[PDB]
């Protein structure tokens, strides 16, 4: 309630502008003289209000297309099939209802199809059309001709709604994938150091919503590709998907810290005495790629190149000193008496994975300035300060 | 189109239904004697079969009654606010306009929050029931009249949908879940087949379902609670939260056999002689797993009891075998050397890293079994053949 309109301000703009909308309506509605069929079919313009809001403008321009072409393509069809039925007679109700079996099984199984399960609503729309435009009308002449009032009364609805909505404080879909994009970096830094400081120690949301908010940046790109400019992106053709190619090359690493944070669930784990030889070397490389992780995210916030320096210098260096380092002590992993009790061995064996896995990351994240140096090119950016 | 019939006949009996119930309404309403309101109120029954058909049961069952819920309390709080607004005179438009301003905003203020998310329809049906209740009648005696034929209509509606969705080959959720508990057994083992003979050369769909199918469960679950005995399942209160449990510790199962898969990805990887020393115990345990994931699925699929030998003897036991390979030639692993160049170790030190990862998938295969005991015992089970 109060926390939630705190939080986040958006809704309740949202909230404002579908009341003031649905209230111009009605108050255009009720300030009419009277008419026969000004109250029969008044109430066709306060329903197409409530059903072409939503919350982005490209959401409410990509879909408005959709259910266009499906409701024009119905009555088109239903007109015609209309047309077809009359030419016989005394027997057109049987073609008809036939015609409604066809259409609905025809309608519901390719509504069924995998691909096609976004477009629900655009097979419902034009199945609702044709039983409409059949069954109320009953005749061919006599319906077209309220088509027209129909029409207009459809059309001062969706052109208020649209009105409205791209007028007053518009809720663009490009400025949402930047900031999901900017946050990813922060979570996946955060859950790092949150795993290493609970290994070295006498974690979750970050990769989670790292790995799974992958279905939700597809949608935002393709609601993007629907707007116009409108501030920093200054073009027609704005490569939206190169975040998505950064938003991937992130994930990569995101999968890495998965496995790590997994270690510390294990049902076999090293003795804390064998953890505590190689603090230091861990806990620096883990406030480095935190560091680079974040620094990272800020540019991409800003809109700014990388400088001269290279990034992963201190990263780099922090692994070789591991490896060093478990290379001076890699005897406490693997006893030596046995070469030529099991669960001994297998808990001594766990400090080489985490090790192991932390090297992984260390080499998997130059993938994402690679991408980071594709996107800024692609897009031109401003120099460094 | 063909392919997808053939895969799955229940799609195309799911289209039939519709159609005939499509039908059945067609014809009831066609062969009538012509009424003055039975052209203009007609169009009510054939909108209300299209809107009430769902695939599952208890799909169909759960969200009618919400659906209603919000029909009624719109529809009373409509004829109250209407019988409030009478009150006052010359200016019941302002107040009516208002209402709708009002309710508007709260209507959408509560379904954007988090937790309401899927239950967006019944928020939209209240908004949109209000509006026409208001709006349509514009008066109170008048509209309630009408109510009785609308109640009607879309109540010989919905019976129909009801009675054909009930009666002509019904799709249970309870049947669902089943087969995707016992489906997830078999992909996960051929999972854990395939990355291990993948390693071992000179894997995906299956885990990715296993941990993705976290969320379909709960649904079924939800939908499977409202549908009555049928069949093998003889009981009015089915624990179907156990079936969630079982699938809950096979997941945790499949985080290691992710964790695995992408073992193969890695950039730093071990030499393909190493490799070639453990080939023997690693197939063995890879097959033991697989064949015990298997059978355990074979029994879900029958409903059958655990009989008296254990099932996890051989995996234990190549565990054991592994462990004590591993002891043997553990000098491969780490140098000696160096004790008190850096890419070598690295790449030298990811073997460990595997037998760790598959040591702990057969020390987590024992949860799956608790599990399945506990289900076996709370769902009365058959003994064994
Ligand atoms: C040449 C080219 C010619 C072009 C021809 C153009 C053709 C124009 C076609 C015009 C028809 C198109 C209409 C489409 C509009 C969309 C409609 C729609 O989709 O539905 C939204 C929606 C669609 O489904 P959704 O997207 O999942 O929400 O369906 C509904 O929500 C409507 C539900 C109907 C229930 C309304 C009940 C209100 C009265 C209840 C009274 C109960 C009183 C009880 C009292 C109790 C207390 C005593
Ligand atoms: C006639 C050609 C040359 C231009 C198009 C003019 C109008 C006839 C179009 C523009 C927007 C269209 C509307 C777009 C959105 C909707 C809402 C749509 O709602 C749903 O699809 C249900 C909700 C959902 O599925 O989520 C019902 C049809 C309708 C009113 C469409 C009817 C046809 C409209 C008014
Ligand atoms: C009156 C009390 C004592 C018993 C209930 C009798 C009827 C008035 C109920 C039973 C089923 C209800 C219907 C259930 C399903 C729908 C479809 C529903 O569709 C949607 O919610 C839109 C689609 C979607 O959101 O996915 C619109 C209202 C309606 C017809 C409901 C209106 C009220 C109905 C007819």
């Amino acid at each position: 309630a109060w926390e939630m309109g705190v939080s986040d301000p958006r809704k309740i703009v949202f909230s404002a502008k579908i009341g003031l909308a649905l209230t111009i309506v009605a108050l255009l509605i009720f300030y009419q003289e009277p008419n026969p069929d000004l109250s029969r079919y008044s109430v066709w313009a306060i329903l197409t209000v409530v059903v072409v809001f939503e919350f982005t403008i490209g959401a409410t321009l990509s879909k408005g297309f959709n259910r266009a072409l499906g409701t024009l393509s119905a009555g088109g069809l239903a007109l015609g099939m209309a047309e077809l039925s009359t030419l016989f007679g005394d027997w057109e109700e049987i073609f008809c209802t036939l015609s409604i079996f066809c259409i609905g099984f025809l309608a519901t199984f390719m509504k069924l199809y995998p691909s096609m399960k976004a477009y629900e609503y655009g097979f419902r729309v034009f199945l609702l059309t044709y039983c409409y435009i059949l069954i109320s009308g009953f005749r061919t002449g006599q319906f077209i001709e309220v088509a027209i009032s129909r029409f207009l009364l459809i059309a001062l609805g969706a052109g208020v709604s649209l009105g409205v909505n791209m007028f007053i404080y518009p809720i663009w879909a490009g400025e949402d994938l930047h900031n999901l994009v900017v946050k990813n970096f922060m979570n996946v830094a955060t859950s790092l150091e949150g795993c290493v400081n609970g290994y070295l120690r006498c974690v979750y949301k970050g990769y989670r919503s790292a790995v799974e908010s992958t279905s939700q940046e597809e949608s935002l790109m393709s609601f993007a590709i629907w707007e116009p400019p409108h501030g920093p992106y200054k073009s027609f053709n704005y490569p939206w998907k190169n975040y998505v190619k950064l938003s991937g090359a992130l994930k990569h690493c995101a999968f890495t810290v998965m496995a790590l944070h997994g270690c510390i669930l294990s049902e076999i784990q090293a003795p804390e005495e064998r953890r505590q030889v190689f603090r230091q070397e861990l806990q620096r490389v883990g406030v480095e790629g935190a560091k680079l992780l974040r620094e990272l995210g800020e540019k991409v916030k800003k809109m700014e190149k990388l400088g001269p320096v290279d990034l992963l210098f201190e990263v780099h260096l922090a692994a070789e000193e591991l490896q060093h380092k478990i290379d001076k002590k890699s005897y406490l992993l693997v006893n030596s008496e046995c070469w030529e009790k099991t669960y001994e061995s297998a808990s001594a064996l766990s400090l080489a994975t985490f090790a192991s896995l932390l090297i992984e990351f260390v080499a998997r994240l130059q993938n994402v300035v690679d991408a980071f140096k594709e996107l800024s090119q692609k897009a031109n950016f401003k120099e460094p300060e």
